[PDB]
């Protein structure tokens, strides 16, 4: 149908906007602490601690399959990256501190993204 196509152009454009959001958030992680999944070879107990692991590469795979239906879904995954880290790692660690800084800096980007998603529809 023509409606299915219109719907698909919307999803494509949301994907476009989320790709730019993802790039901006990932720039706030210059140390690349959150770039890839936590290695189960190197942290064998990780899944005993963290039930839903997340990282920027895994988000990017979902993004490119148009797997985010709305900004809320994408923010959920971003928040997992931060929240998982702040639980697994102690306060006095470079990892925990990196997550705090990503959260604080990401806030600004996400605030305008919400406005853009509502505005452009």
């Amino acid at each position: 149908s023509m409606e299915q196509v219109a719907m698909e152009l919307r999803l494509t454009e949301l994907t476009r906007l989320l790709r730019s959001v993802l790039d901006q958030l990932q720039d706030k992680d210059p140390a690349r602490i959150f770039a890839q999944p936590v290695s189960l070879k190197e942290v064998p107990d990780y899944l005993d601690h963290i039930k839903h692991p997340m990282d920027f590469a895994t988000m990017r795979k979902r993004l490119e399959a148009q797997g985010y239906k709305n900004l809320h879904e994408f923010e959920e995954d971003f928040d997992l990256i931060i929240d998982n880290c702040m639980k697994y790692n102690a306060r006095d660690t470079v990892f925990y501190r990196a997550a705090v800084r990503l959260r604080d800096q990401g806030g600004v980007v996400l605030r305008q993204a919400r406005r853009e998603v509502d505005s452009i529809g």
